């Protein structure tokens, strides 16, 4: 698949308000996910203790990650579809470290675009939602087909 340069101008614009606070966003959709599919969780042997939504917030170290993880996926954004090289090494590692199956991409797909619109509804329109939706389908479909050359079910 392939997005319209109108398309990413969607998606990067509402991003650029992201960024103004990376921290906090990366954490809101953290939280989000491990809220609505507490398996993910799971998946943090670095998180895996916490135990309410007070303390998920309260953790510096579930900050950190969340500016680490966001800003990774903003590098892959800004570069409108020519990510080949991005997405190596975090298919690698995901597929044979961590072991994060595609369902899980989703579901943390799905937790972007909730915190999205509830933080920026004016940019966040229909139109722009469904070109963010459209930028995360070519990302999982990209990491997909790199998960099955690394040997990964997904
Ligand atoms: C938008 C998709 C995602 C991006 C861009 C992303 C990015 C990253 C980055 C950059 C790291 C650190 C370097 C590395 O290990 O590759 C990381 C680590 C990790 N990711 Fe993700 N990730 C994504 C989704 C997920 C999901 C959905 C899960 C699990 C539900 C997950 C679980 C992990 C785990 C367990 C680590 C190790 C954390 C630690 O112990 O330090 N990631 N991810």
């Amino acid at each position: 698949m392939v997005l319209s340069e109108g398309e990413w101008q969607l998606v990067l614009h509402v991003w650029a308000k992201v960024e103004a606070d990376v921290a906090g966003h990366g954490q809101d959709i953290l939280i989000r996910l491990f809220k609505s599919h507490p398996e993910t969780l799971e998946k943090f042997d670095r998180f895996k203790h916490l135990k309410t939504e007070a303390e998920m917030k309260a953790s510096e170290d579930l900050k950190k990650h969340g500016v680490t993880w966001l800003t990774a996926l903003g590098a892959i954004l800004k570069k409108k579809g020519h990510h080949e090289a991005e997405l190596k090494p975090l298919a690698q590692s995901h597929a044979t470290k961590h072991k994060i199956p595609i369902k899980y991409l989703e579901f943390i797909s799905e937790a972007i675009i909730h915190v999205l619109h509830s933080r920026h509804p004016g940019n966040f329109g229909a139109d722009a939602q469904g070109a963010m939706n459209k930028a995360l389908e070519l990302f999982r479909k990209d990491i997909a087909a790199k998960y099955k050359e690394l040997g990964y079910q997904g």
